[PDB]
């Protein structure tokens, strides 16, 4: 069937939208070529609508149903609880979309009478009605990129009251079941340091390793009613409370398999018969369905010793090579199986033979050397987009600061350290907002971080290595230098002078600020410190961090 049907009505913005890079006094110090940077807006939503709209066909063979059986047995060992209205309420981001029924996220966060009353009524309605499609809002995502100029991505989400209800019914399921179903292949359990460790160990565990990523053409749109009904029969495998089973059935019939689409004005835009991007189960479903299709497609293409690594739609496979030309041939069969399963590719998969040449979760493995000369494997990426987004957030305050999320996840990298750390810690010194908590997104969940806890966080997710890394790979050094050339970013020399200034200004503050300069910027000095393990790092409660993915799922910690 068609993934979408369209009435003709436009996808409208909520507030004001800027497509070109905003400029302040601090912009040029980071980036010179400003017309290379742009953000997607609801202006381009019509191109995306075309790209997401297509007929899906599905052919389900025995390999599909074999893998599904296996998944179901594992899923049936799961016991999940109903979350109380209040517990579910506290998982709402403070900046999450307001209800059409006269309340907002903070009303939900403080547990106001109006909101909780309404949520209980939506829950009741979920139990007593398993048929009526639930209204969703269709919105274009505003996201910053550097030119090659992409269209806006879409977001489809239900009302805040329904979102809290999904939480009551399914928060426990989406958090625990995926790791139980897919084990080592569930990506969202790993921190950066564990992701590199798992990748490298897998690679070397093969006699002759072959790795590939699979770019699916718009995953969400390819998800069918079959896939959504199938993933529900997976959730139902869990030992659930009778109310949960009804709510999961109900949310599946009425909301997950599809429903009517409404712009931010309140106008009917059409109908969805594919994955909604902004529901609680978006990350988990995508991870389940992708694992399913891909698992079976490996069997169809007779790939041997497959270790898959799934994070939603994003998939990477490491296997035993059959030889370059047979690896190529096997991937053509894998693609054929995936296409048959309604997961056709965008750019076709290619077989790779250097771990560093494989991009998974927008990242590649790479090698650097710590203080003692030890080979340290770390994850990195082309820094273009993070730096473009950092240029936008230099001039426009955003609910989720993507630079901080980057500094957290890419802390051991050359570009995060010498540019991202230096620039924003300078920004925060100038504003005196170092003790001010900032929000970022890790695995889809929104986290509230205080900048001064960064060395403690970095030690915990990467090890003390992340502060000592030098002698980066020439390929990595080039790629960074190539990106900085393109963007018009100052050279390494400039950033060293700024970091020396940042560090010295942090040292004067004493305490957590001094600890910041010491650890984050020891790279910028000639007479470097030997960095000790920070004692106040075992203190940190990093629970919720690497448990599951929640992209579009409207989750807060
Ligand atoms: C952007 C940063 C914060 C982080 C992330 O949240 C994601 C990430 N967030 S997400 O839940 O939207 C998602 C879905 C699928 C695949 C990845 C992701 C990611 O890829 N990251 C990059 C990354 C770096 C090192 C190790 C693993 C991932």
């Amino acid at each position: 069937s068609m993934s979408y049907t369209w009435t003709g009505a436009l996808i409208t913005p909520c507030a004001a939208e800027e497509s070109k890079l905003p400029i302040n006094a601090l912009s040029n110090s980071l980036l010179r070529h400003h017309n290379m940077v742009y953000a997607t807006t609801s202006r381009s939503a019509g191109l995306r609508q075309k790209k997401v709209t297509f007929d899906r066909l599905q052919v389900l063979d025995d390999h599909y149903r074999d893998v599904l059986k296996e998944m179901k047995a594992k899923a049936s060992t799961v016991k999940a609880k109903l979350l109380s209205v209040e517990e579910a309420c506290k998982l709402t981001p403070p900046h999450s979309a307001k209800s059409k029924f006269g309340y907002g996220a903070k009303d939900v966060r403080n547990l106001s009478s109006k909101a909780v009353n309404h949520i209980h009524s939506v829950w009741k309605d979920l139990l007593e009605d398993t048929v009526t499609p639930i209204d969703t809002t269709i919105m274009a995502k505003n996201e910053v990129f550097c030119v090659q100029r992409k269209p806006a991505r879409l977001i489809v989400f239900p009302d805040l009251g329904v979102r809290v209800c999904e939480k009551m019914a399914l928060y426990d399921v989406v958090s625990t079941l995926p790791q139980v179903v897919m084990g080592s292949s569930y990506g969202f359990q790993y921190s950066p340091g564990q992701r590199v460790e798992f990748l490298v160990n897998t690679w070397k565990s093969k006699k002759n390793p072959m790795g590939f990523s699979y770019d699916t053409r718009c995953f969400d749109s390819t998800v069918t009613e079959n896939d959504i009904r199938v993933e529900e029969s997976i959730y139902q495998c869990c030992d659930l409370a009778p109310e949960a089973r009804q709510a999961i059935k109900s949310l599946t019939e009425r909301l997950y398999i599809g429903g009517p689409l409404t712009n931010s004005k309140g106008q009917n835009c059409g109908y969805r018969r594919c994955r909604a991007s902004g529901v609680l189960t978006t990350s988990c479903g995508n991870t389940l369905t992708c694992y399913l299709k891909a698992s079976a497609a490996c069997r169809a293409a007779k790939l041997q010793d497959c270790t898959m690594l799934v994070n939603g739609d994003d998939l990477v496979v490491i296997c035993e090579s059959a030889g370059t030309q047979e690896d190529a041939a096997s991937l053509r069969v894998f693609t054929e199986a995936m296409t048959r399963y309604s997961a056709p590719p965008g750019d076709p998969p290619q077989p790779e033979y250097d771990l560093e040449l494989i991009t998974s979760c927008s990242s590649n493995v790479s090698v650097a050397h710590d203080a003692s000369g030890k080979r340290v494997y770390y994850l990195t990426r082309d820094p273009t987009t993070p730096l473009a987004r950092a240029a936008w957030e230099t001039a426009r305050h955003t609910p989720v600061n993507s630079w901080l999320g980057n500094i957290i996840m890419y802390a051991p990298t050359l570009w995060a350290r010498m540019i991202l750390m230096t620039h924003f810690f300078s920004i925060l010194l100038a504003q005196e907002q170092l003790e001010k908590a900032l929000d970022c997104q890790i695995y889809g969940a929104c986290y509230s971080i205080e900048p001064l806890d960064l060395p403690q966080i970095i030690e915990r997710l990467h090890g003390l290595s992340a502060f000592s890394l030098h002698s980066y790979s020439p390929g990595e050094i080039n790629r960074v230098a190539s990106c900085l050339r393109k963007l018009g970013v100052p050279p390494l020399r400039v950033w060293r002078h700024r970091a020396r200034s940042v560090r010295a200004r942090l040292l004067s503050q004493g305490g957590r600020a001094a600890t910041c300069g010491k650890y984050l910027f020891n790279w910028a000095v000639k007479t470097k410190l030997k960095l000790t393990p920070i004692p106040a790092a075992s203190q940190l409660d990093l629970s919720g961090w690497f448990v599951a993915g929640y992209s579009g799922g409207d989750i807060y910690h």
